[PDB]
RNA sequence: GCGCCGCUGGUGUAGUGGUAUCAUGCAAGAUUCCCAUUCUUGCGACCCGGGUUCGAUUCCCGGGCGGCGCACCA
RNA sequence: GCGCCGCUGGUGUAGUGGUAUCAUGCAAGAUUCCCAUUCUUGCGACCCGGGUUCGAUUCCCGGGCGGCGCACCA
């Protein structure tokens, strides 16, 4: 803070000289934008414990088990294109599954499905081919044909956005013609980077979950509101970034009603954003939710970032974009998007009996690789006594493999009861991994941690010995084990992954393990 | 046979799905599925999941769409779908051969015309990828390539050992010529497929006897040169008889019939085509092929693909792609060296599920106009596939009922089951037509009973039968989600439940 | 792609060189109280561009889309 | 994109104008019987194309990819 206070200082100075410099475009935000940028590096650089992950470890943890892995690496691979293994793709599903459980099926949200092949004036409406193409000249957008030959030139989409508005008529309709709605979509999308860097935070093509709120302008206030209102998450507003101060812990209904935040209904999302990502492994600690200045921006938009060791990235935005894109296609097209409701009392010769509306829109995109490896970073162990022995803290709902079963020896005996369990599991709907492998039961444990299996049952000689049939169930962060029925287990793990239980809980009710004793 | 004429209209009324960019004037084979079709297809893409994925243990991975140049020259893609067309150039770069067709004045080989210089005719989406043009690439044609080029890894998951199997579940795209029949032939649809990676020594499959059982249509090769139809086979007895290849194909096929059948497509409208000669390398090939008003379409594509895919890709790049497995003893000009462990170059057998063809067949095989109202059209979806599984309709507008249906929706919601609230305008029998034409699984509905009566019960519905019993609020949730998970049936539900004789009050 | 015929509210449909009929659907208010009830009101359309014309939804051309056929079908 | 430095088994790391070291990982056999145990054996690598050369992983041009810094950031 003793370093820090000069710099503030500095950002402050040039801050509302801006302001001064427009209270009666030479001006130069970007002598601001520099000054602010130095203060970020060297807050950063303050910050550290090190509290930070060990990136070169976690990156060759991800690389050696096959979560992603460049994408045909085997012809030399391509920049910014990323495949995603066994691990990588069930963990995406699992924080697909859950992010259409906290918003889709939360708020009975529309969700569509658009090809990612668009047309040349679709794009040109929206300004994307005007806004991206630059110094011979190359586009930031991945150009192509439709058809024959060259009879209809198209783009990739770099967003997936447009799908929702070009179908808002059907999916108003389908709303029968009431508002507030919203629609949803989850897809790929494509741009066409000069230089993709820093693994899976700019890539290509990746994968993005992106909401459409679309809401009567005389109705911009949310009903569910209060069930985020007295959550407390870091801010950061512009007024603070031009101030040079840093971002501050609020409470959200504080935030909203100060006039931080513009409205409840991108309030609402805030908070609801808030609560997904930390449901999937972000650290409440590493979260801010950042609002964009002029110079970046629309009534309103703030970006969830997320601390890395690549320093504060964007991982969901959220936009305010009342009317434009639902208007500037309808001009475009001369075709009307737009919502009535009937007048109360009927109305220049003509008698009016409804008046139309066009709605605002509340933007959410999320950008599902870098939530993911927000996940990773945050989430990335390593064990106290063994450097080797790295792992992956991946809540529960989360975790690819709930479960791994796990003999405590190649020998034979506990072969049968490996089979039984896997099976039970298969049918339980719980994901796991069976490793009946050459190496030792540590090893195992070993591999198993290493792509974050949420729990381990371990098959002893008690569980042949002894006459009611138990093994060992094992948390995966703290190794510690308790003892229990294989009839119940895989009902046991199948609660503890839906999280109806806790490992709390299941300490609580069953009985710890001290060690063998048959042998 | 059925009036595809009038499915259509109600798949385009409700927006099951549409041209996309249609305010644009649209663009053909281009489709935006709407709420309900894309929840449809998601539930199928679940119980694939569940069916095949999980069921198999099978690794799914996920790659990008984007394709560099070189990968789709290996696989042959580009040499066969990728050219500049005289009608066509190559018998005998780019429009340097213009200059060389003039060059040498090579008329056509027939008829001596004149023709026109090379033109570009691409089948596939190409593209350039960066900023120079210095790497032209293609929208993936499959989603095959993305396993066989990871397979090293996808090896070494499963700790070496063979056989194991790799999915991949994504868009896939074809710039056809002349996109027609709605989803049957379209330029970008979703597709499932499966990598069966085998020693070829061991060409087999443990868990087939648990689809010997299965009595399925089979087209054999021999059989359609003869001109004889289809016959319904034992399953197990087409693979004793040599009419299908090995127990690998059979396994996959059954599975396959299994996964339509539960999704909905009818059993009787079903067959599986062997691949002749004629249409091919590769070792065997079976088709499931649906009947619908377009005819027999091929909706499942189940390959033999012995070895190419892992071998071009391997001298292509020079990069070996193989397993190994060791000798019983080691063995021994070119003949001096000790081998403790022999290469294996793995089998592929390869079922190819295209969804958006898997779908269309679902709706031609579930259409229904009630007996009474031309109007009134469903779906008898089945209740695991079944887009809404449940709906919410107050018996009129009446506030009395209100409290009732904001409980009811909000337990359906937290646990977990899809539904649809209807409390708008209409009449009763309007909403069940409007919630019956979307292929809602089943209809609660809240009465003059349910606010009037000591504990205060609900009807639940059937969709297809349109019967309905009465059960309380309370109960109805989890009632529901267990006919959505299949676990229970119609059958249980009228068998634990009093029937509906009509209500009591109002 | 090549050939023919087409494009009118969300869905159908009538009509015409002077900007459009009527059903259905949805909305509102009544009615009704278990299967598109009935009444009244309201909302919503000539695929797009160009040509000819004082004026085009209508006539000519082109593009887009559609239906059928031939062609191709990773 | 520009700039600078890099690319050796799945991972990490020596090394060289005559095709390559040692770990780690996986496999097999023993060992051990609750946290990468131990021994033996086996498997696997010079990013790719062209050139120079008797011969290149090494030297030289080009390409791809990576790490940074600056740009840009729908
Ligand atoms: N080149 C890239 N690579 C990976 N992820 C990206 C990306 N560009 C954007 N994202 C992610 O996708 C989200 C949306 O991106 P965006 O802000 O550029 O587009 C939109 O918001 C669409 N209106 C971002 O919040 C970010 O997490
Ligand atoms: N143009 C198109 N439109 C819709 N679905 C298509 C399609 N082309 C192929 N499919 C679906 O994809 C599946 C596989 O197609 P294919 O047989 O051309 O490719 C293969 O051989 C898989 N390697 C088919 O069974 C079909 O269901
Ligand atoms: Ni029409
Ligand atoms: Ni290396």
């Amino acid at each position: 803070e003793e370093v820090l206070a000069p710099l503030r200082l500095a950002v402050r100075q040039q801050g509302d000289l801006v302001r001064k410099l427009k209270e009666d475009v030479d001006k130069a935000v970007a002598e601001l934008k520099a000054r602010k940028r130095v203060l970020e590096a060297k807050e950063l650089a303050l910050q550290p414990k090190d509290d930070i992950v060990d990136r070169a470890k976690m990156e060759d943890t991800l690389k050696r088990r096959f979560f992603y892995d460049q994408a045909f690496a085997i012809y030399g691979g391509v920049s910014g294109l990323y495949d995603f293994g066994p691990v990588g793709c069930a963990l995406k599903n699992n924080i697909i599954q859950t992010w259409r459980q906290h918003f889709i099926q939360e708020e009975q949200i529309l969700e569509i499905d658009c090809t990612m092949l668009t047309p040349e004036p679709v794009l040109k409406t929206s300004g994307h081919v005007d806004k991206f193409a630059d110094f011979v000249s190359f586009n930031l957008m991945f150009k192509t044909f439709i058809g024959p030959g060259g009879n209809m030139p198209g783009y990739l989409r770099p967003e997936t956005a447009q799908g929702i508005f070009l179908n808002f008529k059907r999916l108003l309709e389908f709303n029968q013609g009431k508002l507030p709605f919203a629609a949803a979509q989850i897809g790929n999308s494509f741009r066409n980077e000069i230089s993709p860097r820093s693994g899976l935070i700019r890539v290509r093509e990746f994968t993005m979950a992106e909401i459409e709120h679309f809401v009567d302008p005389s109705e911009k206030d949310h009903p569910k509101f209060q069930n985020v209102a007295d959550l407390h998450l870091y801010l950061y507003s512009a007024k603070a970034q031009v101030s040079g101060q840093s971002a501050r812990k609020m409470r959200l209904g504080d935030a909203v009603e100060q006039g931080v935040i513009n409205n409840t209904v991108l309030g609402y999302f805030i908070g609801r954003i808030y609560l997904y990502l930390t449901k999937v492994g972000i650290s409440p600690d590493k979260l801010r939710f950042r609002q964009h200045m002029e110079n970046e921006m629309a009534c309103d938009c703030w970006d969830a970032e997320s601390k890395t060791s690549y320093g504060w990235i964007e991982i969901v935005g959220c936009a305010d974009r009342s009317c434009y894109d639902l208007s500037c296609h309808a001009r475009a097209t001369k075709v009307p998007l737009v919502a009535e409701k009937p007048l109360k009392e009927p109305k220049f010769q003509k008698t009016l009996y409804v008046e139309e509306v066009v709605p605002n829109v509340i933007e959410p995109s999320f950008g599902l690789g870098r939530i993911m490896y927000t996940v990773f970073e945050h989430t990335f162990h390593v064990r106290e006594g063994d450097e080797q022995r790295t792992f992956f803290s991946f809540p529960a709902v989360v975790a690819p493999f709930k479960c791994s079963v796990l003999p405590l020896s190649q020998n034979q005996e506990f072969m049968p009861f490996v089979k039984e369990l896997s099976e039970a599991l298969t049918r339980h709907g719980v994901s796991h991994k069976v490793d009946d492998s050459s190496g030792s039961i540590g090893r195992r444990y070993a591999r198993t941690d290493e792509i974050g299996v949420a729990f381990g049952v371990t098959i002893d000689f008690d569980t042949v010995n002894k006459t009611p049939h138990t093994a060992t169930l094992r948390d995966r962060d703290s190794m510690r084990q308790i003892r229990a029925e294989i009839s119940e287990l895989p009902s046991i793990v199948q609660d503890l992954a839906n999280g109806n239980i806790t490992w709390a809980d299941v300490e609580a009710r069953y009985p710890l393990f001290e060690g063998q004793e048959t042998g």
